[PDB]
């Protein structure tokens, strides 16, 4: 029929290791590679153009070499991961990432305010990621090119662009891919009936607590039901970590300058709302995507507070 015409392109799963391919310009990328993406755009149903020659396309890990490369870079073997990452990237590459008070933020789009406050929070706590994909993308994000980092957060969290997201859950996912091995927490629970029992927590469980926003109150003791039915007290015995994260269902809470690192504010309900970020510097700054305001005091519906730590031992 038609004289065969070809171009050379490269396929990849990590945008570093390239794989030479010769493609037939009369067949779609999908017929030759399976699902195929060009900087996030789905080109599966597109036939090669001359302008494509020499360009790099993402594909799914469909042979053993690509499977190993994908696991080594992303630390996942979820079959749909790369598709979800590319689908997110096609949107996040169009977002804007302004510098707000020296931090990379995200201009509002696509219901992304939970991602903005997560990204702002990471830049204020000591954290190293384990997957090279997150290491590389986070470095770019700090420099101001955060599109790949934001698309990876979405893919790791199984959230699509626009989907309702929770900051505490997002942070927990990101912490699972970070090196928290040297973090340790010891708690004690005291019941006037049953007595007392210590517990040691490690890793992500050592830096996250759900039930109170106040780190000081956590050191003093919080009231929880004992398994016997009577009210008991749980308090922090020992902490070794560079930060802690305290979370609670949103409630009116007063943030005092100098007593915390940063916080997440949620205005809304369980199906509808909006996040803002508060950071304690020379004064209290409220970052709302690209928007910035200041105040000497702050009271709002807070749901997460971050604090600095290094080593703490109770006197109780
Ligand atoms: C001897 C004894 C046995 C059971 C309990 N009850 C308990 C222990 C722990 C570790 N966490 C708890 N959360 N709710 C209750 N908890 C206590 C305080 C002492
Ligand atoms: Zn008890």
């Amino acid at each position: 029929m038609r004289e065969v015409r070809t171009i050379k392109v490269f396929t990849t799963v990590d945008n570093i290791n390239l794989h030479t391919q010769v493609v037939d310009m009369s067949m779609t990328y999908g017929q030759q590679f399976g699902p195929t993406y060009l900087d996030g755009a789905d080109v599966t149903k597109i036939k090669p153009h001359n302008s494509h020659e020499g360009k790099t396309f993402y594909v799914l890990p469909n042979d053993d070499t690509l499977r190993v490369e994908a696991f080594e870079y992303y630390h996942t073997t979820d079959p749909s991961f790369l598709g979800r990452y590319m689908s997110a990237l096609n949107h996040t590459k169009k977002w804007k990432y302004p510098q707000v008070n020296g931090l990379t933020s995200i201009k509002w789009a696509d219901n992304n305010c939970y991602l903005a406050t997560a990204l702002l929070t990471l830049q204020q706590i000591e954290l190293k990621f384990n997957p090279p994909a997150l290491q590389d993308a986070y470095y770019r994000a700090r420099a101001g090119e955060a599109a790949n980092f934001c698309a990876l957060i979405l893919a790791y969290c199984n959230k699509t662009v626009g989907e309702l997201g929770d900051v505490r859950e997002t942070m927990s996912y990101l912490f699972q891919h970070a090196n928290l091995d040297s973090c340790k927490r010891v708690l004690n629970v005291v019941c006037k009936t049953c007595g007392q029992q210590q517990t040691t927590l490690k890793g992500v469980e050592a830096v996250m607590y759900m039930g109170t926003l106040s780190y000081e109150q956590f050191k003093k003791g919080v009231q929880i039901p004992c398994t016997c039915g009577k009210q008991a007290t749980k308090y922090l015995v020992q902490q070794e970590s560079p930060f802690v994260m305290m979370s609670a269902p949103p409630a009116q809470y007063e943030l005092k300058h100098g007593t915390f690192t940063c916080a997440s504010e949620y205005t809304g309900n369980y199906q509808c709302g909006h996040y803002k970020h508060i950071t304690s510097k020379e004064t209290l700054y409220c970052i709302d995507g690209a928007l910035l305001t200041k105040s000497s005091e702050y009271k709002g519906p807070i749901t997460d507070v971050f604090y600095k730590e290094n080593s703490y031992t109770t006197t109780i």
